[PDB]
């Protein structure tokens, strides 16, 4: 299912414990695309289908291979409407963990949310994952105003977009293991080391 609106659709009386806000790679599909499904049963596997909520980035993030050259690496639309997600979480589930991801643009658009979000909303964020981070060597590999312990990029050895360029080569596409694995085994931890059981 790549296609994901838990937080949209969810209802306010039975909020989730956790709520991932991912955004897909460009020109995929849904608003989880390649990545997100992955990530997502593995999520529901820890927490329980209740007891989490994925949420992908639609609306507006049309996922567009040129935004890439756009000075944050996404556009001001998309911001606004991942920024808008995390807002509604906020008031639809005051209570819930959140916990974050995006690959190639949708790592940029996610970094430029999280560096644009009010600090009280941001520090919910238990962790958040980067897969083919765009932005990687521009910030160090750090999300702005976010802290590096709650943060793991995923950047493979030859994937150019994690060394200043925005050349699409093989290595890129080859994320679907850490989708599998080690991305979800960070998130759990980050919630569980706030949260507890």
């Amino acid at each position: 299912r790549t296609t994901r609106d838990d937080l949209i659709n969810g209802n306010s009386a039975s909020c989730a414990d956790v709520i991932f806000i991912y955004a897909r790679g460009s020109t995929e599909t849904g608003n989880l695309g390649t990545l997100g499904p992955s990530i997502a049963s593995n999520l529901e596997s820890a927490f329980g289908k209740d007891g989490v909520w994925i949420q992908g980035v639609g609306g507006a993030y049309r996922a567009t291979l040129g935004d890439n050259a756009l000075p944050r690496g996404t556009s001001s639309a998309a911001i606004r409407e991942m920024l808008g997600l995390f807002q509604q979480a906020n008031t639809k589930c005051p209570d819930a963990t959140l916990i974050a991801g995006g690959h190639s643009q949708g790592a940029a658009l996610a970094a430029a949310s999280i560096e644009d979000l009010d600090s009280a909303i941001r520090d919910k964020i238990a962790g958040t994952v980067l897969f083919g981070y765009t932005k990687n060597l521009q910030n160090r590999g750090r999300i702005p105003n976010y802290p590096a312990d709650r943060t793991k990029v995923f950047c493979n050895t030859g994937d150019l977009v994690c060394t200043g360029s925005l050349i699409v080569a093989a290595p890129h596409l080859a994320y679907g293991p850490d989708a599998r694995g080690p991305a979800p085994e960070f998130l759990i931890e980050k919630v569980r080391a706030v949260r507890g059981s």
